[PDB]
Order: structure tokens, then sequence, then C-alpha cells
């Protein structure tokens, strides 16, 4: 299995995000926090991504973009899994420094958000998804994003994503209607990923246009994407490829 190999070996280790967990929570505290770890994790999203196999075939500037419009998705899926894996899905395991209970939930005034996290954390639970599925699941929802009026060379980019869904097909007949029920169930949980992704774009982008008062720090790594490619995808001018309708 020369794919599931790749996979396994280019998955990033564990980030931690630096919080002081000896500081009683506080909403400045916990979002500088988490904004500190997603520049950290997006490092790691850029060299794992760098990795894949076929990422060299699309053109250079195809894939920054893609990788700046997936990131959010790819953050979320990825922390959903952790947190499955080490707290069965009770709690948002954002880094093994940073878990998030319900009391942080609201106190990072994203409760609404943690729940749809969450709700994703529990599905990997209740569907008995494999590690293997789990890591082809996440390659495919790097090529899941992409601007209405296309990339710069859009066919490496067609034949790249059809490719990971074959792969995803494949590890499914692996062992097995029962496929058929089984990627009808992974794809609808691709897809679930979207509008959770799209509600966390919402709030990072509102947060950093009052960041200046509320005193939530942003690096610059991100900042640049937060206000340079996110407003594309809330403005409609990027979108989400859907499975099912919508
Ligand atoms: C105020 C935190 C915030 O801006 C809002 C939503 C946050 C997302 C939520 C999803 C996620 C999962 C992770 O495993 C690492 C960090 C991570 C974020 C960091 C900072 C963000 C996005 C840049």
């Amino acid at each position: 299995p020369i794919f599931l190999n790749v996979l396994e070996a280019i998955e990033p280790g564990v980030v931690c995000a630096g919080h002081d967990n000896n500081q009683p929570d506080s909403f400045a505290a916990l979002l500088s926090s988490l904004n500190e770890l997603g520049e950290r994790q997006l490092v790691h999203v850029v060299k794992w991504a760098k990795a894949l196999p076929g990422f060299r075939n699309l053109h250079v500037d195809d894939q920054m973009a893609v990788i700046q419009y997936s990131w959010m998705g790819l953050m979320v899926f990825a922390m959903g899994w952790r947190s499955f894996t080490n707290v069965n899905s009770r709690m948002l395991y954002f880094a093994p420094d940073l878990v998030f209970n319900e009391y942080r939930m609201h106190k990072s005034r994203m409760y609404s958000q943690c729940v749809r996290m969450r709700h994703l954390s529990q599905e990997f639970g209740w569907l008995q998804i494999t590690p293997q599925e789990f890591l082809c699941m996440k390659a495919l929802l790097l090529f899941s994003i992409i601007p209405v009026d296309g990339l710069k060379n859009q066919k490496f980019f067609d034949e790249l994503r059809m490719n990971y869904i074959k792969e995803l097909d494949r590890i499914i007949a692996c062992k097995r209607t029962s496929c058929s029920r089984r990627f009808y169930q992974l794809t609808k949980l691709l897809d679930s990923v979207q509008p959770i992704a799209r509600e966390l774009h919402q709030f990072t982008f509102d947060l950093l246009i009052k960041s200046h008062m509320v005193s939530v720090d942003f690096p610059e790594m991100m900042a640049e994407i937060i206000s340079v490619q996110v407003p594309k995808i809330l403005s409609g001018k990027v979108k989400p490829i859907y499975f099912h309708t919508q």
C-alpha cells in the first residue's frame, strides 16, 4: 500500500500551543493561545501538503492557494480526530496543552462553534472511522475548495482530486453495497466539515477586525490569510466542492 505508507509517513506529529494552564481562564488568553496554535499548525499543514503524492503536479501558485483555503477545514478535521482518539470526543483536544472543557467553550465565547466541532468529533466514533480512512479523508479535504472561476491550472487539480477520491474508494474496497453505503457515509462526513469551517471563517474574520479592542493577538501569517484569502470565501468568490446537494 504505497499510498497509505506515504500518508502515515508524512502525518504531522504533536503540536503544542504554549498556553499557561496555570492562569485562570480568560477570553483574551484563550483566544490568543488558539491563534498561536493556528500559526504553528499552519506551518505543519504546509510541509504536510507539499509532501503529498502528486502535489507538485499543481501550478506553484495553485499549491499555496489550496493550502490557504483549506487550512481551516483541515485543522478542524484533524482536531476532531485527536479529540476522538484521546478523550472519546468529550472535550476538544486542540493541543496536549490546550484542551477545551465546557467552561473553556464558554469563556472563549466560541461555544456554539465548539458544539459543532465536538459533534464532528463524535461522528468519528459513531461511524467507527479507521485511522487509514481518516488519513485518506483528510488528504482529500485539501482538494475540496476552489475559486468559482477556477485555478491557474484547473486540469492538474481535477486529475489530482479524482485520484484521491479513487484512493478513498480503494481503502474502502479492501475488506469489502457495503462499500457503497460506506462511501456514502464518508462523503457525507467530508461535506459536513464545510459548514463548520464556514462558521469558523466568519468567527475569525470578525475577531481579526475587532482584535484591537478585544486584546486578541493574531500572528502575521494569518492575519494575512484571514484578511486576504478568507474574505474571498466569505464573499462567495471561493467555494467548497460538495459531494452531495447541500
Ligand atoms: C480565536 C481562535 C481562532 O481565530 C478562531 C477559530 C480558531 C481555529 C479553530 C480550529 C482549530 C483546530 C486546531 O487544532 C488548531 C487551532 C484552530 C484554530 C485557531 C485559531 C482560530 C482560527 C485562525
